[PDB]
This record gives structure tokens, sequence and C-alpha cells, in this order.
């Protein structure tokens, strides 16, 4: 059940002028494609807070990696999901290595050292790479129930370019005449339900071809690929959510880099 939204003042959408003319907005089984300019931020703020939506965070902090969560916490802290109830979680080899990060109200942070949990604890699941750093707004106008980003590399790119695993022998394979888009496998989401079948799915055909004695060219990003195209994701992301600035600098087509890699 969902509450009727407030009286609000904002521009009338209008219907006989796009929101832009330089991408595409919409996927052809009607998931839309969030650009900046797309969404109003204040009409979505308000539709997932009175549903108390809760975020969950995950990251994978192994060895080295440890080093990048601090930038990733306090950046986190400034443009992701601000005002709604964020719940990070760490999966880190060093526990006692974790940065103490000072974090905003009705956000947490929880340490496992390397489920159910996650269906009694959050509403939406979103995972990424901890060696990234938030540089502008990332909020609830990702949140669906299944959603991909698109890779910055290949966005602009014909399918026959994307590097999807292309031998017959792997669970991941996918032929030069179908795929949508190349997403990333460093950032996907999605509710609890959704992301947890991605992930079963994967790691089972991931021990499948360990069996056959194949790994899929980029491994987990190959078999996230071949899932999101068997399975349509109801949000595809910009370029604007998973972008690297030192490689690929600040295209016309990005209004804003939300999140990007670190050097
Ligand atoms: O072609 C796929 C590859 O593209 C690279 O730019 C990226 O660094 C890799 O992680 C992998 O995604
Ligand atoms: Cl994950
Ligand atoms: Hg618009
Ligand atoms: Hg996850
Ligand atoms: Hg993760
Ligand atoms: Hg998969
Ligand atoms: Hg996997
Ligand atoms: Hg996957």
């Amino acid at each position: 059940f969902m509450v009727s939204l407030p009286r609000m003042v904002y521009p009338q959408p209008k219907v006989l002028t796009p929101c832009r003319k330089d991408v595409l907005v919409v996927t052809p089984w009607l998931a839309p494609i969030v650009w900046e300019g797309t969404f109003n931020i204040d009409i979505l703020n308000e539709q997932f807070r009175l549903q108390n939506t809760t975020i969950g965070l995950t990251v994978f902090a192994i060895k080295k990696y440890v080093a990048f969560l601090k930038l990733f916490l306090e950046t986190a802290e400034k443009h992701f999901m601000v005002g709604h109830r964020v719940h990070y979680y760490v999966f880190t080899d060093q526990p006692a290595a974790v940065p103490r990060v000072t974090l905003g109200t009705g956000r947490q942070l929880s340490v496992l050292e390397v489920e159910r949990r996650f269906l009694s604890e959050v509403d939406y699941l979103v995972c990424v790479d901890v060696d990234m750093e938030f540089r502008d707004h990332v909020g609830v106008e990702i949140l669906t129930p299944l959603f991909g980003t698109l890779h910055p590399s290949f966005y602009g790119s014909s399918r026959e370019a994307f590097t999807y695993e292309r031998r017959p022998q792997s669970q991941a394979y996918i032929p030069k005449d179908e795929g949508d888009f190349y997403y990333m496998g460093a950032f996907f989401g999605g509710s609890v339900q959704e992301v947890q079948r991605l992930t079963r799915a994967c790691h089972q055909a991931m021990m499948v071809d360990q069996a056959n004695g194949i790994e899929a060219v980029w491994h987990d990003e190959s078999h996230l690929n071949k899932y999101l195209l068997r399975h349509k994701p109801t949000k595809v992301l910009s370029p604007e959510y998973l972008w690297d600035q030192q490689l690929l600098g600040w295209p016309a087509v990005l209004r804003k880099l939300r999140f990007t890699a670190v050097p």
C-alpha cells in the first residue's frame, strides 16, 4: 500500500518536448535509461521516503583494496541516497582495517569478515566496486526491481564489438547477433530478491563452466551480461553512473559524472 503524495509545485512535463534528443531514454522493453534531465528527484524522493525505503550498499574490500574504503565511504556519505535509510555492508578479510567513517543519521555500516539477513534488513541491494568515489548525486532514481549500468567504454559501440563471451562452450556465451547493451559488472542492483536470483544464477553458471574447463573472458561481468540479456533489467543506468574521467574525459553527453574510478 502506498499513501498519496503531498501537493508539490514543479515544472509541468511537456508532452511535445522530449527530455533529451541526444540519447535513448527508454529501452525497447520500456525500461527507463537514467540520464540527468529525465527525472525530477523531488517527486522520486517523496515516493521512496513515503515507503521508508532502506538501501543496502555492498562492497568487497580484500587485501590492498581496503585502502579505498575511506574515500569510498566518505563520498558515499555526501552523494549516495542522502535523506534515505542506508545500510553499508563491507565484506573484508581485514575487519580491523576498515576506517572509522562518520555517518549521517539513519545510516549504518556492518563489517562482515570473509543471505536471509538482506531480505529482512533492506529493500534494495546495490553492488559496487570499492576502488571508486562518488562525485555527484546517486539516488533513488536508480531503484527498481533489477538494474544494470552501461559500461563507459562501450555505450556507443555496436553489439559486434561488445566483449561478451563468444565461445559456445561457456554458459555466458552470447552470439554476434544478440545483445542489447554491454553492462559493467562494477555497478548493478535491484530488489533483494532479484539481486539474489541474479547472483544465484551466475554462481551456478560459473560452476558449470569450471567443470567444463572454461573461464568466461571477463569473468563475473560476462555472466552478468548473459543474465541481463535473458532477464531484461527494469532500469538501465547511463555512464554517468560508472565513469573514468582520466581514461575517457568528460563528453558533452554526460551532464554529470556521479560515480568514478579512482586513479
Ligand atoms: O571489455 C571489458 C573490460 O573493459 C575494461 O575497460 C575494464 O577495465 C574491464 O574491467 C572490463 O570491463
Ligand atoms: Cl553482488
Ligand atoms: Hg526531461
Ligand atoms: Hg551484492
Ligand atoms: Hg558486492
Ligand atoms: Hg548469470
Ligand atoms: Hg558469480
Ligand atoms: Hg553475475
